[PDB]
Parts: C-alpha cells; structure tokens; sequence
C-alpha cells in the first residue's frame, strides 16, 4: 500500500516519527506487512479546501485489494484521527482518495505484482 | 472535487487570489457547492512536456460524478483558459487527468461519501 | 503519456539531462511520439518505504492505452533501471502505479483527446 498526504501545515508541525507511525498503523489496518507500506508526506503546500486556507489535507491510499466500502470507512476514521491528533487538521478538511489497484497495474522491482 | 495543478511556472508568477478563482469557477462548472471544492497548486516543479521545459502543467480533477465526455471538454476549456490567462501556460502544454470517483472511494470527515 | 516520480533523493543528485532521457525512453517504450510525453520529477521528498528512508520512489504512468500486463512489466524494468542507474534507487524501493486512461478523461488544449 501507498499513502500520500499533501497538506498546507508547515514542515515544522509534522512530528518526528510521523512516517513511522503512519507505516505501523497502515500495516495494522490493511493487514499488510510493513515492508510493503510506503508513505509520503508533503507539507507547506498552497492549498484551499472549501475556499479556505485553514489547515487541510488531500490524501490518497492505493492498495492491491483491501479496499471497499466498510474498509474505506474504517481507514478514514483512522487516518482523519491521525491527521487531527498529529497535524491538528479537522477531519472535515480532509479528503482521501482510495484506489483498489489491479496487481498487473503496480510496478515494483523491475516487474509488476501480477 | 479536488483539482491539483503541478507546474514549472515559478511561485511568484502565480497571482494572488488564484486558489479562490479556481474554487469559484470549479464550483460553477461542476455544479458542486464551493464548500466541497479543494484546490492545490504546486509551482517551481521540475518538469517537461514534449521534451521541452517551456511553461507547462500536469493536472488532475477528481469528482464524485460530474465527469464525462462533454463535461470534461467544458472543464478543459475553462481550466486551460485560466492557466493561460493567469500563469501564461499554453493550452497545448497542459494535461488534465479526469477521475470519476465512487463515493465509497472518497474519505471525508471520518467516513466516506457512500 | 505522463510519468511522475516522487523521491527522497536530493535535487542535486538528479543528473543533468534526466528529464530528456525519460522523455526519450518513454516515447520508445510506449511507442508514442516524444511530443506527447510529459515527465515530472519531484526530489527532496519526505518519504519512507517499508519503514525506512533509504532512497525510494513512488511513481505513476498515465497513458491512453499502451497499458497492460506485459507492457507494464516492460515499463517497470525500464523505469526501475533508469531510477537505479541515474538516481541510485534500488528497484525494490520503487512503486509505479499504471493508469490506462480513457481518451475522454484526458484534457489537453482546451478539449479532451476523445
């Protein structure tokens, strides 16, 4: 799985250990080994959410499987929770795009996962 | 909706008010309330289009519905127009990827839109 | 086609001519003219892969057609090869998301490719 967060929160507001926390929590949530989890945090961005430049985040979670209605609700609760606690972003100022990727459409290590 | 634009145009060349202009015009074009529109502008990027580093943009528009052949043509005319007028990017140096998202695949406010 | 790479490798480690090399090689691999190829390299990123922050990359390739199992295996070999040779990123720390885009879902030059 791959999780990306783009936010207007400044770099200094991102706590040390945040990438590790995301890795661990996503491994637990998705059930995938942490070795397969990649995380990418992009602070200091020029963004607006509903016209407002108050703290916000636009995120994506791509996974081969482990994506669906109930799972995505649970991921949203988890990830909005983390972004509220750690980055002080309101859950109602977060969007997360979920992508259920076909194994043949993910490249890794000179091949694909198919 | 989420609209993201990555560009090699420098930050100083992005005019004041541009995120609000995008928010407004996207609300009008998609028919969605402005409160649901998020926008993200990323200048100063290391990119090429057709092998050239002349001004260019790579963009995406994600929406739950309001995506289709005619609608996307309309959005492209709008958005290329804005990028030309405001950022001086030629329309034939812009790509926009459109994504029609299932509501169950968009997280917001600790849940999804489903 | 459009290829984006986000990496924690610093900007100074991206060699001169890299965007051109990607453009050329992708033109050949996809079979599309280089005039149609766009490339975007984002260095200095805050990322982890498998819990650690050795060089890594998260990438996407979007194309109208020219996407499928065998082709994506070939793209992965090409692209991992380039990132290993040029950016010294291990292939096992690269993920590439492939997207087969409908022509009506790609904007360009005030309209779509439909």
């Amino acid at each position: 799985p791959m999780f990306i967060v783009n936010t207007n929160v400044p770099r200094a507001s991102v706590p040390d250990g945040f990438l590790s926390e995301l890795t661990q929590q996503l491994a637990q949530a998705t059930g995938k080994p942490p070795q397969y989890i990649a995380v990418h945090v992009v602070p200091d961005q020029l963004m607006a959410f509903g016209g407002s430049s108050e703290p916000c985040a636009l995120c994506s979670l791509h996974s081969i499987g482990k994506i669906g209605g109930a799972q995505n609700r649970s991921y949203s609760k988890l990830l909005c929770g983390l972004l509220a606690e750690r980055l002080r972003i309101s859950p109602d100022r977060v969007y997360i795009a979920y992508y259920d990727m076909n194994a043949a459409n993910v490249g890794w290590n000179n091949s694909t996962f198919a």
